């Protein structure tokens, strides 16, 4: 089986995969809508409860199933539980890193697109907010094929297209040269290069000064608290679901990534050390950027304007416009989607990888094939996202919003307790340079749990182009069922 080369190389592949979008478009806006600097509670609470403990359990059945040849959770599970439905249960954690590579891949296409449009100074140039934003309004609907009219039909530009084979073309280039040679190779040139990109964003950011505001009255506005909205149930489902999302929880990329780690090597402070580094490029450089910027900009009036806009307003049209303002403003430009690529790049080959595994572990494919027929798969699923509206977020609800919040309480479950609580302790810890703390034994068996189970109950109590959707993600967890029959024969 193959392995990572070296420590370091496994830490920053394992941050590639968490630091990706979700830092620097979910991020900002998720805290601006939930309570802004009173945010942080939340989202402090559900990391030290959800995402600490659920980043150890999948490093350790990623490990434990890689020592017996298995990168994925269909054959892990029934490693762990032996029973059928074990195995079906294991799906999930096929269908959820497919389905959101499917559209993750195409918003990575969107940033790769810009970044070289930027770069090359093929942007508008418009006074007024709105006689500031409606040229960049048009420039992305135009990249993206919005409708003139009612129709929920996407037509995407030629040139969106053909970036889009290009973004698919550099994921293979990476995911065919295998774990070492590829992923963890590039991740050590990519991860470098990415924080190095946010850290001069950042400083270029606190140097805002206009007639409007200052890059302090961004930071004032972003974490000004509002701990009332503490009590609506929906700050914390918010919260824990950015958990999930920015941590790569439950989409069986961390299970598959430890996977190619060796047996005895540490998994306890390599993990930790990677949730730190995403949460320091995530609250840190993340918050930092994008609407403090926006606020110094156009000032705190039409701050809670933009705020509401989306991430997709922000990221794809406030922030340009921002841009073409200032001096020099269209490298600023190609900075940031560049940030946003390689962001998205070093996540959407760990979001492939499982799909890769599988078909090498379980139906013995090689890794050309297993990484050509991957990526046919998602090329061809992307018309979808391509072409119909909505269809991102519907997907982007079932598979990584309500599906990782599902299978990361699924994986608990079969790892602590029907494999044993005891057993799970003992192959978390073993190997590891630190040892976790003796109070996330008891949060690992109740508290996760518990925490999860009432999230989903209280989760449950609060077109037609969406059947479509479903219809078709229903189509590919049934296409993967099949292939797990396939292997199992
Ligand atoms: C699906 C995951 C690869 C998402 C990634 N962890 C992010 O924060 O953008
Ligand atoms: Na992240
Ligand atoms: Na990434």
């Amino acid at each position: 089986r193959e392995h990572w080369a070296t420590r370091l190389g496994l830490i920053l592949a394992m941050a590639g995969n968490a630091v990706g979008l979700g830092n620097f478009l979910r991020f900002p806006v998720q805290a601006a809508e939930n309570g802004g600097g009173a945010f942080m509670i939340p989202y402090i609470i559900a990391f030290l409860l959800v995402g600490i403990p659920l980043m150890w359990i999948e490093w350790a059945m990623g490990r434990y199933g890689g020592a017996q040849g298995h990168g994925t959770t269909p054959a892990i599970f029934y490693l762990l539980w032996r029973n059928r439905f074990a195995k079906i249960l294991g799906v999930f954690g096929l269908w959820i890193p497919l389905v959101v590579a499917i559209y993750y891949v195409y918003i990575e296409s969107w940033t790769l697109g810009f970044a070289i449009k930027f770069l090359v100074g093929l942007v508008p140039e418009p006074t007024d907010p709105d006689s500031i934003l409606r040229p960049f309004k048009e420039f992305l609907y135009s990249y993206i094929g919005v409708p003139k009219g009612d129709e929920p039909i996407l037509k995407p530009s030629l040139f969106a297209y053909i970036v889009f084979l290009i973004t698919m073309f550099i994921n293979v280039s990476i995911l065919i040269r295998g774990i070492s040679k590829g992923i963890e190779r590039f991740a050590k040139i990519a991860m470098p290069t990415l924080f190095i990109l946010a850290v001069f964003l950042v400083i270029r950011v606190f140097l805002l000064e206009t007639p409007n505001g200052t890059a302090a009255d961004g930071l004032n506005f972003l974490w000004t608290p509002d701990f009332e909205k503490l009590k609506d149930p929906g700050v914390w489902i918010a919260a824990v679901g950015q958990i999930f999302f920015t941590l790569s929880l439950g989409f069986g990329a961390i299970i598959t990534y430890a996977s190619y780690v060796r047996k005895d090597q540490d998994i306890v402070l390599s993990g930790l050390t990677a949730a730190t580094l995403n949460e320091k490029a995530e609250v840190i450089l993340g918050g930092s950027i994008s609407i403090p910027a926006a606020v110094a900009f156009f000032g705190v009036a039409n701050a809670v304007a933009i705020a509401k806009a989306g991430a997709f307003n922000l990221g794809f049209i406030t922030l340009p416009a921002i841009f073409s303002q200032t001096a020099g403003g269209t490298f600023l430009g190609f900075l940031w989607f560049f940030l946003l690529f390689f962001a998205g790049l070093t996540s959407s080959i760990a979001i492939m990888q499982p799909m890769i595994a599988f078909l090498e572990d379980e139906l013995k494919l090689s890794r050309k094939h297993a990484v050509l027929w991957t990526a046919a798969i998602v090329f061809f699923s992307a018309h979808l996202v391509m072409f119909l509206n909505k269809s991102l977020d519907e997907m982007d609800f079932w598979a990584g919003t309500i599906g990782v919040v599902f299978f990361g309480l699924t994986e608990l479950i079969i790892f602590f307790w029907i494999f044993g609580a005891d057993k799970a302790w003992e192959e978390i810890n073993r190997g590891g340079i630190i040892k976790v703390p003796r109070i996330y034994y008891y949060v690992m068996r109740y508290i996760t749990p518990a925490f999860l189970a009432v999230l989903l109950v209280v989760w449950a109590r609060e077109h037609w182009t969406v059947w479509i959707t479903r219809f078709y993600i229903i189509g590919l967890f049934l296409f993967l069922t099949f292939l797990v029959f396939l292997a199992e024969r």
